DNA sequence: GGGTTTCCACTTATTCATCCTTTTAG
DNA sequence: CCTAAAAGGATGAATAAGTGGAAACC
């Protein structure tokens, strides 16, 4: 089962990486040998999305990342091609679009054979230090000789496999002094860390709703998207993961999300055995899946 | 066959997703 | 008084990113 190349590039804005390995290689002519890629790691019971994945590029390999984790790695080098292909038609927008750029840097020194040389070896140092995490400084030790992203979200089928990623379907029960002391919130989210707050703002208006809160952890910090107007969500967050359908296990949490929701628009959130059934769908979703 | 590629097992730091209470708006 | 909306506290882990080893090619 394919994915829609749209919502594929949305997921790999959230999930995906890039990879470009310089190792010391006795047995190779410059003394290291290099490895190009793509992956994305997900929870092994998102194992279906990386195959679905898989049969849409016909490319990469799929194997455990321990007990928990399954991986998508595509390194053979031809298949490096249908990556570039599908990112230069659907680009990506996080700050992850300076890493593919990068990525594609990588890809033409190898594409000329260029790995083999001492130069071409020097010139991807000089690509992976700007690439994730950079050099490794030993490789500085061996080698000691930004730019950001600023792209709005081209459409919903984007968000579509971004929410697949970063979002959250949270059922809020508040404890209030309404007369069932307990308030229903339906809230959705979408986490990402404060490198993007640009487009995490885009939210806002691209969708018309919501908010950013702030989000901090000792010495971490990110922002968070959120939406709690029902009629909001009700209105205008549903009907676009109605349309543009999200995919992985976060879809039946978005379907008994709206569950939910329906129940709060007919009010039944007010009455006791609503509130029995939305406390049960609440328990059975997420973690509790 | 000698240099290179591709693969499969495996590791880890944090950025996520997740759950919750309190406070404010209407 | 009643319900909805927004703000904020807390944290384990599924991600992002990376490594060790060597069979598989060419
Ligand atoms: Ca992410
Ligand atoms: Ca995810
Ligand atoms: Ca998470």
């Amino acid at each position: 089962e394919s994915i829609n190349p749209w919502i594929l590039t949305g997921f790999a804005d959230a999930e995906g990486s890039f990879l470009l390995r310089i190792r010391n290689n006795n047995k190779s002519s410059v003394g290291y040998s290099t490895e190009l890629g793509f992956q994305i790691t997900l929870h092994n019971k998102d194992k279906s999305i990386l195959e679905n994945i898989q049969s849409t590029w016909k490319v990469g390999v799929i194997a455990n990342s321990g007990d928990n984790a399954v991986s998508l790695k595509v390194t053979r080098f031809e298949d490096l091609k249908v990556i570039i292909d599908h990112f230069e038609k659907y680009p990506l927008i996080t700050q992850k679009l300076g890493d593919y750029k990068l990525f594609k840097q990588a890809f033409s020194v190898m594409e000329n054979k260029e790995h083999l040389k001492e130069n071409g070896i020097k010139e991807l140092v000089r690509i992976k230090a700007k690439l994730n995490w950079g050099l490794t400084d030993e490789l500085k030790k061996a080698f000691p000789e930004r730019s950001l992203i600023n792209k709005n979200i081209p459409n919903f089928k984007w968000l579509a496999g971004f929410t697949s990623g970063e979002g959250h379907f949270a059922v809020n029960l508040i404890k209030s002094k309404s007369k069932l002391g307990v308030q229903v919130q339906l809230v959705f989210g979408i986490t990402q860390h404060i490198k993007d707050k640009n487009l995490m703002n885009s939210l806002i208006t691209y969708l018309g709703c919501g908010y950013i809160i702030e989000r901090n952890k000792s010495e971490f910090s990110w922002l968070d998207f959120r939406v709690t107007k029902f009629s909001d969500i009700n209105d205008k967050i549903i009907p676009v993961f109605q349309e543009n359908t999200l995919i992985g296990v976060k879809l039946e949490d978005f379907e008994d999300w709206c569950k939910v929701a329906k129940l709060i628009e007919e009010k039944k959130h007010l009455t006791e055995s609503g509130l029995d059934e939305i406390k049960k769908i609440k328990l059975n979703m997420n973690k509790g899946r």
